[PDB]
This record gives structure tokens, sequence and C-alpha cells, in this order.
DNA sequence: TTGACTCTCTTAA
DNA sequence: GAGAGTCA
DNA sequence: TTGACTCTCTTAA
DNA sequence: GAGAGTCA
């Protein structure tokens, strides 16, 4: 709600019960052909999913608390940035998985970024690989690699310079 | 159906008629700190567009030809591939601009790859800068670089370990 | 047959 | 990656 | 007050 | 990054 003290209490109470999530561990690519460790701190499938916790899409919840008798709720992955500010550059900041693990809510893996910048870890070489986030990765992005190009740069006849 | 030969016909109308946009000469981040040309051949801004060629969004435009009584239709970038297969790995091929430039429709700068492929060249660090893309980059991506994270991860009590 | 508009849709964060 | 409503 | 569901939206390729 | 309709 609207108080830093009432703030605090929010990402406190919302690291109490994600703090007893299950751990999973989660072994990763770094980059530069090294593996790393992760301990991801993941939702449950099916209700119930936790204090304060519900489920509005497949890989989306939202925590909800009751503060002066007013319902306040936020997406799930947001609460640990309350106190941060909501837009950089005139983008919205966004909660960013680390582990590109929805389900996690280990805020550890967590950070606060614009969509942009969010998306773009999915190809990042990764911390060993010659990552250059400022708030580094903690793996190779999922969808790093030489990709799939079916068809490259072409022309039939002869109007066309690079 | 059209024929190979109609299909060829209509790469080579397009083909004719974009050689004929305004060519454009951009200079480019190459990664490593080099730095190259690009020469796009880039759409008017504004009706006409040329012959064959209609917006229907703000950075949309569409190929149309009729033939033997009947009206083909393509999205304006896809006609160079129009002889190429049109998924791969169970995904859509998309033309991906390797100028990232929407304007430009130089196919010597476009490819045909799923949209994810396409998105990763937005953060690619470029040719001289480690590109790892089969289908190499013409130049290092628009977002590639530290970005710009509001907040990184962090918690307030001891409930989790990374 | 052609131009210049209109509308809505896909994907995965 | 998000916000908000309907029920019990 | 808390839980478990429902729906649609944003962004930039 | 896409497909399709309307009108003259
Ligand atoms: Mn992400
Ligand atoms: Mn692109
Ligand atoms: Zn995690
Ligand atoms: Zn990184
Ligand atoms: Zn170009
Ligand atoms: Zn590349």
């Amino acid at each position: 709600a609207l108080t830093n003290a009432q703030i605090l209490a929010v990402i406190d109470s919302w690291e109490e019960t994600v703090g007893q999530f299950p751990v999973i561990t989660h072994h990763v690519p770094l980059g530069g052909g090294l593996q790393g460790t992760l301990h991801c701190y993941e939702i449950p499938l099916a209700a119930p999913y936790g204090v304060g916790f519900a489920k509005n899409g497949p890989t989306r919840w939202q925590y909800k608390r009751t503060i002066n008798q007013v319902v306040h709720r936020w997406g799930s992955h947001t609460v640990p940035f309350l106190l941060e500010p909501d837009n950089i550059n005139g983008k919205t900041c966004t909660a960013s998985h680390l582990c590109h693990n929805t389900r996690c809510h280990n805020p550890l893996h967590l950070c606060w970024e614009s969509l942009d910048d969010n998306k773009g870890r999915n190809w990042c070489p990764g911390p060993n690989g010659g990552c250059v986030h400022a708030v580094v990765c903690l793996r190779q992005g999922p969808l790093y690699g030489p990709g799939a190009t079916v068809a490259g740069p072409q022309q039939r006849g002869s109007h066309f310079v690079v």
C-alpha cells in the first residue's frame, strides 16, 4: 500500500511465503563451455499456491493483500521491487527472470528492467561466454546459438548492393 | 496455383520496382568498435509507394499482383522468399531485416527465419563483435549493450540462496 | 487490374 | 511481460 | 478476508 | 513480424 512501512511488510510477507516454495535445483549453461547451478523457488503447479497467491494465467500469478480494509494486488514477481521506480527512460519496468523459469519466485533470480532488456537476455551468451549486461546474467540465454535461418539475403537480378 | 515461372515473374517485378526506391547510405556499428556502411532501398513514407505496393500498417506493407484474373497479395518483405520453405522446426518463417530498417526492401538486407531468430538479432554483438548467427548479421543489433536495469536481484531477509 | 485506405491477427517475453 | 472482475 | 477461478491487455519483432 | 476487405 501507500506507506513505506506497509510496502516493506508486503515484501517481507511475500519473501516468507515464497521462501517456503519447493527449492528446485537447475543446472544451466553459463557460456564458455561452463555449467552452473541455480536454486529456483518454484510456485506450485496447482492450487493452493501459498498465502496471498492466485493464478491468473497458465504462467501468470498475482499476490494480494488486504491493507486498511482495501485489497491491493500485484503481479507475483513485481513485489520485490515495490520501492523502485516503475519506469525507466519512459519504458515500463518489468520483473525479469535471470533463470528464465516463470514459476520461480526467487528474488535472487529477478531483476527490474525494461521489456526490451528482459527479452534480450534470451539470447545472451552468458556470464562465462561474454555477457555484457550491467546486471549480469545468471546463465546463457536459452535461445543463444547459430539459429535455423532457412534462406539468406539474395537477389535474382543486378539491382541491389549491400 | 501460380507456376514457378509465374512466381519468378513476381519476384522479378518486385525487384524491378524496389530497385527504384530511394537508396539511403547508413553508417552502422559492426561490433568490435568498427563501423560499416549499409545501403537501404527505402519505401516512401506516404503514397504512392511504387507499382504494386500499399501500406496496411504504420510499418507494414503488402505487394499485390493480379495474374489470370486472380488477385494475389503478399507481405511486402516476403516476396524474395516465395520459392523457399515457409516453416522450419515447426515455426513459421518470417522476413527478418539484417539492417533493422523496416522501410528497407533491399533483398540483400533480408533473411527468412523464425520469429525468435529474427528478434534475437536485435541484441547481436555484430559481425565484427562475435556474431554466431549461421546467416551472419550485417550489423550489431540496435539493442546490444549493457542495458539499463533499474534494480538487480536482492532479498530483505535470509530466506533465499542463488 | 490497380491504388489507397480500412480492419484484425501472431508470438513470447 | 501486465491489469482487473466473478464468485464462494 | 482469503482463495480460486475468469477475462483481456502491452510490446515490438 | 502477418492476412484480408472495401471502393472506385
Ligand atoms: Mn525474461
Ligand atoms: Mn527483425
Ligand atoms: Zn529461478
Ligand atoms: Zn547477459
Ligand atoms: Zn536495409
Ligand atoms: Zn548475429
